[PDB]
């Protein structure tokens, strides 16, 4: 009834599928994904109770030495739907057919119920990420003519890569109440084009619904990439980037109780 992955016990890259019906197609995939940590004392453990429906992440790391301080953050412990293009992990048992070309996808709501508890002022975000790639099923990384989209619905102590472009309004739902929220739009080129949407009013816990097309439409419209609508939206990743090159201790706990993607009857790009 309980799935657990644990760093460092399970190796430097713990991860596992969530496959509640045991049919060989995961509904989601979890990774501890401490992708910029070279060494640390302590541990990180992610547990999914299949029976109670709670994803619970506990991290207690110290003596942290990074792989490349120029990458700034330490990692991105996460859960995702679709094909994560950095590795051979995937989860495609869901209602939105990912990967799909941006031009063929419908819009969808993404609803997440969560609670974040960074300890001692640890810089963090709670960020939704998609990667947009030239091939349908990428498993070997990301090229300079491709895109990362991030949507930060919480942050503390981190700013997105690159420079600020503009602010936009996106209608979202927070704790059951519709609200117009403001997002700063940031753009960088860090080996690929990077577009981040940073909410101006961070939400540290609750149930949040966002319309995914509001973000991908603006990411398409400010992009410098050619033939944007031919890219494939590979996945939707949910997790917390954390840390800075000055951070040597990172204690963090969070919980996610629901992730739902709800298809809409309108195109993803408007
Ligand atoms: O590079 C940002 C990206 O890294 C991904 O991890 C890569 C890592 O960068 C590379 O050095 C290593 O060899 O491969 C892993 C993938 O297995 C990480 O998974 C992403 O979340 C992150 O955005
Ligand atoms: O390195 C990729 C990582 O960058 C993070 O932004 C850094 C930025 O790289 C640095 O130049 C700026 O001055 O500090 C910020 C952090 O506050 C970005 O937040 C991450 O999403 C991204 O993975
Ligand atoms: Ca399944
Ligand atoms: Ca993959």
């Amino acid at each position: 009834k309980v799935l657990k992955i644990r760093y460092p016990d399970d190796g430097e890259w713990p991860g596992a599928p969530i496959d509640k019906d045991g049919d060989g197609n995961p509904e989601f995939y979890i990774e501890i994904n401490l992708w910029n940590i070279l060494n640390a004392t302590g541990f990180a453990e992610m547990t999914y109770n299949l029976t109670s429906g709670v994803l619970h992440y506990v991290q207690q790391l110290d003596n942290i030495v990074l792989r490349d301080r120029s990458n700034w953050v330490h990692g991105y412990p996460e859960i995702f739907y679709g094909n994560k293009p950095w590795n051979a992990n995937y989860a495609t048992d869901g209602p939105i057919p990912l990967p799909s070309k941006v031009s063929n996808l419908t819009d969808f709501y993404l609803t997440i119920s969560y609670k974040l508890e960074p300890k001692n002022g640890l810089p963090i975000n709670f960020a939704i990420e998609s990667w947009l790639t030239r091939e349908a099923w990428r498993t070997t990384g990301i090229n300079s003519d491709e895109q990362a989209v991030m949507i930060w619905i919480y942050y503390d102590g981190l700013q997105p890569a690159g420079s600020k472009v503009k602010e936009i309004v996106v209608p979202i739902i927070v704790n059951g109440t519709p609200v117009n929220a403001t997002f700063e739009v940031w753009k960088a080129n860090i080996g690929w084009e990077y577009v981040a949407f940073r909410i101006k009013t961070p939400i540290k816990e609750g149930t949040v619904t966002i319309p995914y097309g509001a973000f991908i439409s603006v990411a398409a419209n400010i992009s410098s990439l050619p033939n944007y609508t031919e890219l494939y939206l590979e996945d939707v990743e949910i997790g917390t980037e954390f840390g800075t090159p000055s951070t040597t201790s990172a204690h963090l706990e969070w919980w996610i109780t629901n992730i739902t993607l709800t298809p809409l009857d309108r195109p993803l790009i408007s």
